[PDB]
DNA sequence: AAAAAAAAAAGGCGCCTATAAAAGGGGTTTCAATGTATCTATAACCAGGCATAAGTACTAAAGGGGGTGGGG
């Protein structure tokens, strides 16, 4: 295809392994929302690496946000740090990323109604709801939401060669929708 | 002809849909079986009204004997 999906976005969880009272977590760490009527959590954000934080009294956390792998670690290791620094036992302990979302420019447009009528058991078409359309690929198990654009956003993988390989399998179908 | 007010219309801003994966708590709202006062059909209750059977007293009858008084 000779092109390389960007990853933007990669989300983790993370357990501290200790209880945590999100009250004074949100009093005493900074860029911090805590609003228990709506989510049992404290958001809190940071800027490196850029990333949005969700820690919960249990002492587990989601990383947001993070373009790669080591900005997610890297991240998680920060909060984690921050919730010591203000008084829990707080450990980094099970990080695991469990999402990666990266997108593309084939540069060409594309006859999505001409994919969906041609892919019906993987694609979902209907403007009225979503501009763009959704294939739910195989192998790997990736979903793609294909636009007239060709502008294509991946996810739902746990690997980012999930993302490649995903890119790699529909290029070819995305080649022959080409508006041309 | 002119100024004036009222109206429709534009452009811009913001947020929504579908995509994605994953760690603890507390909120309101709807629905579960199990019961008072009042309802239903039943069962059972009194007093009042008409017909049949049992007991009543009543009048009803006929049959005779005995004793006393009067007459011959």
């Amino acid at each position: 295809s000779g092109i390389v999906p960007t990853l933007q976005n990669i989300v983790a969880t993370v357990t501290l392994g200790c209880r945590l009272d999100l009250k004074t977590v949100a009093l005493h760490a900074r860029n911090a929302e805590y609003n228990p009527k709506r989510f049992a959590a404290v958001i809190m954000r940071i800027r490196e690496p850029k990333t949005t934080a969700l820690i919960f009294a249990s002492g587990k956390m989601v990383v947001t946000g993070a373009k790669s792998e080591d900005d997610s670690k890297l991240a998680s290791r920060k909060y984690a740090r921050i919730i010591q620094k203000i008084g829990f036992a707080a450990k980094f302990t099970d990080f695991k990323i469990q999402n990666i979302v990266g997108s593309c420019d084939v540069k060409f447009p594309i006859r999505l109604e001409g994919l969906a009528f041609s892919h019906g058991t993987f694609s979902s078409y209907e403007p009225e709801l979503f501009p763009g359309l959704i294939y739910r690929m195989v192998k790997p198990k990736i979903v793609l939401l294909i636009f007239v654009s060709g502008k294509i956003v991946l996810t739902g993988a746990k690997q980012r060669e999930e993302i490649y390989q995903a890119f790699e399998a529909i290029y070819p179908v995305l080649s022959e929708f080409r508006k041309m």
